[PDB]
């Protein structure tokens, strides 16, 4: 199994407090963590698999990416009300299948325990998972398939630093 898989569990209490637990696995092993509330988040390697600089580029990264993610939280409750306290959860990560010719990439996206969008990462576009339409789904579609980030820039992570991760670490 070369892969390294992801998971982001937020909880926001509101839109203002949320609280973050994460964690990656590489080839099935613990890696990484990710822990504490939005005002002071530990990001480390539980393994020295990149050098300092290099580690530092990626924490800086991962860091950029909660900023923005908390700010899209926030924009849908601006503009469509969300109902609080709530959980998502993404799950998100890479496979050099053992017999593929390209490698498999996702990233799926619950809300309180409960399918909501999920990306087609090839295409860079996010999906509803939900059964019925909802001005929060709709409204959070718009805007992860508006912008250049929630599209190539995640696209680009998935396909292509994931996969080259794996490639060098595994
Ligand atoms: C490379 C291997 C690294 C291995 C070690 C990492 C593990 C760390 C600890 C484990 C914790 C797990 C959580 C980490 C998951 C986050 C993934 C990181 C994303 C990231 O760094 O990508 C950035 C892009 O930002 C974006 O894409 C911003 C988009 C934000 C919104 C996402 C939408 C999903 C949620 C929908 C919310 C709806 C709410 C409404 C109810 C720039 O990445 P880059 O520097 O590589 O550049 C690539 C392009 N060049
Ligand atoms: C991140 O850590 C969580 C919590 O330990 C892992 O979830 C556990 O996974 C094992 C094996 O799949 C299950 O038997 C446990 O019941 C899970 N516990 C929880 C809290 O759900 C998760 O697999 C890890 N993910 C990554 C990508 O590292
Ligand atoms: C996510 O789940 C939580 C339940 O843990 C929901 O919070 C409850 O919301 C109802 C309706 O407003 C309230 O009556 C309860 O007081 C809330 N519970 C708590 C612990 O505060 C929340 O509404 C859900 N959010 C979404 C978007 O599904
Ligand atoms: C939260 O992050 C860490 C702990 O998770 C904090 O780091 C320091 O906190 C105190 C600073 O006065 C020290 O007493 C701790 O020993 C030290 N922790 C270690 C061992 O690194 C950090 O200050 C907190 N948030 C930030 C970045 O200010």
């Amino acid at each position: 199994l070369q892969r390294l898989h992801m998971l982001q569990i937020s909880y926001f209490r509101d839109p203002y407090h949320v609280w973050y637990q994460g964690n990656a696995s590489l080839g099935g092993h613990l890696t990484h963590v990710l822990e504490g509330p939005d005002t002071n988040t530990t990001i480390i390697q539980l393994q020295p698999l990149q050098e300092p600089e290099s580690w530092a580029r990626t924490q800086s990264g991962l860091q950029s990416y909660l900023l923005q993610f908390h700010g899209l939280v926030r924009l849908v409750h601006q503009e469509r009300t969300l109902a609080f306290p709530l959980t998502i959860r993404c799950f998100l990560g890479c496979e050099l299948p053992p017999e593929g010719s390209r490698a498999h990439v996702f990233f799926e996206v619950a809300v309180n325990g409960s399918s909501f969008v999920s990306f087609r990462p090839e295409r860079a576009l996010w999906q509803a998972d939900t059964q019925v339409t909802s001005g929060v789904v709709t409204f959070t579609l718009q805007q992860l398939n508006a912008y250049n980030r929630t599209r190539y820039e995640l696209r680009e992570f998935l396909e292509d630093t994931c996969v080259q991760y794996v490639q060098k670490h595994i």
